[PDB]
């Protein structure tokens, strides 16, 4: 009997070029500080474990042996290797329960190297994707540019990874990783810092000792850059309720090592939440964060490991019906005056469908409204069963007739309140991960 939900463990650890201690089980049990897992769940395995490392000094063979031993000790299950991929000292391991070996297909791996010349050679990202039954899953482990003064370079690294990491279905040619997966998890040493003056270091340390994180989180560069729509547009993160995970003295967690030294290039490392887990799932699909925290007992690195766990909705492929898009229009931020057409892509279609050109008019601010009227092709899904169709998504790309390049991409849920009824639909449109416009109109879904 096929599951409707699985549980996914995400771990991120910057190992600080040191080997791990003998026992790392606390990481995989979600024990320590923050939103932690209940003791009563300790022996219950997660379906999929995704382990991201940075500054990893081990061989693939050495680290795989440690991970499989740790999980065997916790669960009495011998986990199967789905994928492993390493770029320099940045690594991703995906392990799954053996009962899932025939549920997992289309495994892909890739990496991106960020920067150019002297910034090219240790920062970037690794990724894995696969299908679990009918559900596509993507996982990204990035190690972004270091240093409190380099937030804009981190945002540029993000944009490069999002654009160039080649995962998921290659037929989705208009779409980047932010639209190719039912569920996308993006984690790593993202290296965003708490932006307070360097002379406040001792004040920050006393706030951490009091477990008073609010005045530090209000200066966390990732939270402020996300609020300003500069990075991770349309991603989610669980609330942080654990101490900063960087930068610790090794072999204890009692001291933060913040002061400038020759070894840090005379940079301050004020305590920061460098180590993060974010996600982006298709609209209305079940995804719940069940833990988000840091370990307290793993002390070989200047970072503490971070864990996050999720309940994630999955579907079967189910191996007459109709989707009608009515009175639709795109509002674009572009100054271009080409004509545009749409492509509709979905796992529920045999192949993507191209629309005729829309009718351009000038909007209120002078910006571009592209009108599609009642002109859009009726989409014919391969299965009409409402238990299948209402769980599906239509990916939309708006493309230039002159260049055939996408100006914007979005996603529409078929999880409607009604069938055979005209209902409002809406997605933002993004391109290279930044907002380019909006798509709005009405839908009518025919099922059996």
């Amino acid at each position: 009997p096929e599951p409707d939900m699985i549980t996914i463990f995400i771990g991120t650890w910057n190992m600080g070029n040191a080997p791990p201690p003998k026992k790392i089980t606390s990481w995989f049990l979600s024990k320590g500080q923050g939103k932690t897992r209940d003791d009563s769940a300790d022996y219950i395995p997660h379906d999929i474990y995704v382990i991201g490392t940075q500054e990893d000094p081990l061989s693939e063979k050495e680290w795989l042996e440690i991970l499989k031993h740790s999980l065997q000790e916790i669960t009495s299950v011998t986990f199967k290797t789905v994928a492993i991929h390493t770029l320099w000292n940045i690594r991703i391991v995906v392990l799954a329960k053996p009962e899932h070996e025939n549920r997992i297909s289309h495994i892909c791996t890739d990496n991106v190297k960020t920067g150019i010349a002297n910034t090219l050679g240790n920062k970037g990202a690794v990724g894995v994707s696969f299908m679990f039954n009918g559900t596509s899953l993507g996982f990204v482990n990035s190690h972004l540019t270091s240093g409190s003064e380099k937030k804009l370079r981190r945002n540029q690294n993000y944009m490069n990874i999002l654009r160039f990491l080649a995962l998921g279905d290659k037929k989705l040619s208009p779409f980047n990783i932010t639209h190719r997966f039912t569920h996308l998890f993006w984690f790593g040493d993202l290296n965003y810092r708490v932006d307070l003056p360097t002379w406040e270091a001792e004040t920050i340390i006393q706030k951490i000792k009091q477990q008073q994180y609010a005045d530090l989180l209000s200066h966390d560069q990732l939270l402020t850059e996300r609020r300003e729509q500069k990075v991770f547009l349309h991603f989610e993160e669980e609330e942080i309720t654990f101490a900063p995970t960087y930068r610790f003295e090794r072999l204890t967690r009692d001291k933060y090592a913040y002061t400038k030294q020759k070894a840090t290039g005379m940079k301050y490392n004020l305590p920061s939440w460098c180590d993060r887990v974010l996600w982006k799932s298709y609209p209305l699909v079940h995804v719940v964060c069940q833990s988000y925290g840091s370990t307290s007992d793993i002390m070989t690195s200047d970072h503490s490991p971070v864990f996050a766990t999720f309940e994630a909705g999955v579907t079967s492929q189910f191996v007459q019906g109709q989707i009608e898009f009515l009175r639709c229009y795109a509002t674009l931020k572009t100054k271009s005056q080409t004509k545009f057409y749409l492509e509709f892509h979905s796992s529920c279609l045999e192949s993507f469908v191209k629309s005729q050109e829309g009718e351009n008019e000038e909007g209120s601010e002078g910006e571009l409204v592209v009108k599609f009227g009642e002109t859009l092709p009726k989409l014919k899904p391969i299965i009409s069963d409402p238990e299948y169709l209402l769980d599906q998504h239509i990916l939309i790309s708006i493309k230039s007739s002159d260049s055939d390049e996408s100006y914007g991409e979005g996603c529409i849920a078929l999880r409607l309140e009604a069938t055979e009824t005209q209902l409002p639909i809406y997605t933002p449109l993004t391109h290279h991960g930044e907002l380019t416009g909006h798509f709005q109109g009405e839908i009518k879904l025919q099922t059996s």
